[PDB]
């Protein structure tokens, strides 16, 4: 998985979900008086809206990631043998990591405030239920001003300020930030030959600036191509411009089938790729095997409802036969 | 550029355009009875019908790429400073490079029609007109048996078979080809700790198995990744999964606006990206701000009339409001 | 600066000393009645006796680097905005790093010694004088059974065991370890074609196995390098073959001159290499302009002497002109 | 193998010759009146004295390389599966290339008229003997002027002025020399932070300028890094110093025993090292197991005298033992 931030006019925030067996990806918009229930703190039940993409397999709104009708956005990312969870902790808030997105974009506007929210959070290890154990995941929230990482590990939880709005899988967000440090002299521009000034040497090629950019789809490279993919794209003019660039972002380090085997040839691809404009509270997508855009606005719903709003993902081509 | 031939069941044949403005590129459909007049060389009053991409001129199909009925599928790629063309030479056929595909198309069915018509072809300095120069180029040509690469340098004309069904800039095929030997080890699996036996190194992310692979938009790296991706990719027959596995392919090399700076912050881009059924004489595109995928049917055109049939590229975003 | 530790039949450690300026380096054996008094610790009159090279600009053992009587090595190596020494601390043992390594050599006959006397240990900001301020460092100890690393950091005092016996620069000794995952395909074994079964790469050099071994000056890749060639280093048991192996392995990640610019045309470089005989308390060193191996042993000295016994380094090329 | 040539008032040539065995190596010197015979071509009764290491196997001098009185060097450098030897061609001047050492030394003073002495070459498979067959070479040539390369390949014989002084093993020189436009980013110095001028990468090492040089033992990987190594060395003008850098270059691609494995366990690795003064006609060497250079000058001896005089190697370390 990779999520990113991006400001064209608007802001925008999406991942890619990468995995090797799709379960039944809905689009499920929250509204404000569906109750949210927690195992042990103060249940929200007036909320602020939400709408994400989510494991149709329950009642409850399992988000992978979402955005809230205020403009701010969080995703879960797999953090395999990092993440760690603890038990209740007596005077902390005990949030379950399935409760984790409701309980942020339930009530928070703003990372800000999420920052603050997040001063006493303990992240406690209850399962939704026993058919569906926790994941172990990181989680990137952004809105239109910043982005943060939230990390809870054995040494405990950690709350990092995101200067480049990119998170990737393993390892730690303070290693992935400090691998950056070697990639310092990578260009959108020719460089020099500063090799040695007794040789010419020929520019055969446009791009050469990017040299040494990693290709594969480690989780680390990812972060690197991501990252440098975002700072140095250009913003755009239009609303489908911006989810253009935005989705090209994507793409960059999308996984494609055949190319990560995990096990017995078990193939993990991206299985969608999200873009939400959190001003307008659009969620956009695009699945393995349909290329086109898909819009579901949120505020196209009647937000003061108490039951989930749930759709099927367009999961076949979708052709434009022009002749 | 980045051009590619792909097996699924159908054979499929296409490229991404990467250049730093668009002009007037279209879907041109040549069919049978549109003359042929060839400033060097015997006329073609009949020929076979073809479809591509095309500079969206009035007096002539200017191809960037295209195929034909008989399922052969030919593009030019960029080759500045590498490409040389000639003299006219006497015995030859001489052929300038703005003729070339509609003189290979236009009478070949296989590649191996092509490779006996090369044998005495001379590609000459000659362009269309004085406001449109020739460009240099080198060409993939493929069909459903096999795929060749024409250069021609200052040391002359060579016809390379295509292993690997690949082509992208400089330098010369054969030196592209050498280079996969140093990525050998790249692999799908998660590779052995080979470094040592005496430590346990963690294999803490999914996809090491391709650490190593260039991730940058210059020519070498693209062919490297495309090389290893379309090796690599596994997709069903049926065509919606396999133009979607071929689209993956290209996006694994496509060129995001603002990485590849060509002098002053003029940006090179994949403009379009094209997708072609051999069997079914299809071409199939996204552009760079359309992600829905467009068909073109060269079979639903009249293929015995002698005018050019041009289609407008569908160029913005065809977004499925689902709500 | 680069430290190792490799066994062959008896047990080795050394470094190689990488900087643009040389202390007028000399090889000194501190014998057992040399009288060291510790600024806020208690003084040692009677001690083990040490052989290092040190700084010949005090009557008092500023080593870089030694080994002791009873086969422990210490070693300091830059470690520049990672280092951070300390205000005295109450209840712990208060040595300032110029004091460190008479500290653990002076006393410890094992790294396991060692470690218990680094459990109350205080790195204080105290300089050896007004006139040579302290520099940031941290430190590899090792003996015949293990190795350890010792950084004091602004987060605190950190002991790791190395389980690859090396250390360079910066950063943390975490850091390095973990980057090691990145190499594990690594081979000293020409590999397989995994790229692909669908095509024939051919095996054009010797060595493929290793192509990803970063070969650069920095800190990292030397780390890298000399694991690689340290852990997969042979050799046969016998005195002259083991040190050569050993200085083969220092010689992997040496620093010409001129390669390193770290100022205005200032070039740091591979000052001398040292290796030492822990079961022998022989010091042999090589330096950037005498590339033969000037042997000094600790044990053919009066270690009951109270005073320094120095010896000056060998600077200039010892040629054998055979005719 | 990696042969340089490198300049510091004298001229210096020399190479590493890497292989995993010893064919019992002794430098020869051949004086002006030893008389050499040619299978195909007029013998040398009277030429050019020549010193060099050959394998000492036969009492012909079977050169790995050698320089002559006059100041030209020559070494043979494998080159397996590239090199092709021809059958006698009439017309040519027919050469064997056990012969081609001293058929170009014996009787060249320059490089110059080394090139007007190949011009009409053909270097023919006809072998030393039924017991020593010929191996797969390609050369390097120098003067205090110029190198060049001279290869015999399937495809011809081709004579390459070489614009860095140095060769490797396989593949062609052409792509060798190709393959550098890749590095034109390296630098001896601290690159910008290129990256993003949105974030603050840090500097937290010395010689980040060199990321990306390769560091491992392929011929291609070393003709990069000896390259690099050799363009960027500062000399020092003095006997001793500039020997001493020369090493240092040589030093800097060396094969250390067990890191290339060519099958079963059997190691590669750099037998030798050599530097010769094409002014003063001095053969120095180091061996894997002698570190201390060793000097054989040519000019002490009778260079009137008919027969081959003989320096065997020192192969036990020479230790200077300083207490």
């Amino acid at each position: 998985c990779t999520a990113i931030t991006y400001v064209s006019k608007d802001h925008y925030f999406g991942r890619n979900f990468d995995y090797e067996i799709s379960y039944n990806e809905v689009v499920t918009i929250t509204p404000r008086n569906y109750k949210f229930s927690f195992r042990e703190v103060g249940n929200l039940d007036h909320h602020f809206a939400i709408i994400g993409i989510a494991a149709g397999i329950a009642d409850y709104p399992l988000y992978y990631d979402a955005i809230n009708e205020k403009g701010l956005g969080m995703a879960g990312l797999n953090f395999s043998g990092y993440a760690d969870y603890k038990k209740i902790e007596e005077g902390k808030e005990n949030v379950s990591p399935f409760e984790f997105i409701p309980w942020v974009l339930g009530q928070c506007s703003t990372v800000d405030e999420a920052k603050k929210l997040l001063k006493n959070l303990n992240l406690v290890n209850i399962n939704f239920s026993d058919e569906l154990p926790l994941s172990p995941l990181h989680w990137l929230l952004a809105d239109k001003e910043q982005s943060i990482v939230v990390e809870s590990t054995k040494e405990g939880l950690r709350v990092f300020d995101n200067p480049v709005g990119v998170l990737t899988n393993n390892p730690t967000f303070d290693y992935q930030l400090f691998n950056l440090n070697n990639y310092r002299v990578l260009s959108t521009r020719t460089p020099k030959n500063n090799f040695s000034d007794q040789i010419e040497l020929d520019i055969y090629s446009r791009g050469m600036g990017g040299i040494g950019l990693p290709g594969d789809l480690s989780s680390v490279s990812r972060f690197v191509k991501a990252t440098f993919t975002k700072l140095n794209s250009v913003s755009r003019s239009s609303e489908y411009e911006s989810i253009s660039q935005f989705f090209h972002i994507l793409s960059s380090v999308e996984q494609q089938k055949g190319l990560c085997d995990v096990g017995d040839e078990k193939y993990a691809y991206t299985i969608y790729s999200s873009c939400c404009n959190l001003e307008k509270g659009i969620y956009y997508y695009r699945t393995y095997d349909n290329s086109q855009i898909t819009a579901v606005d949120m505020n196209k719903e009647n937000l003061e409802k108490d039951s989930l709003i749930v759709y099927p993902m367009v999961e076949t081509q979708q052709i434009n036969y022009a002749n």
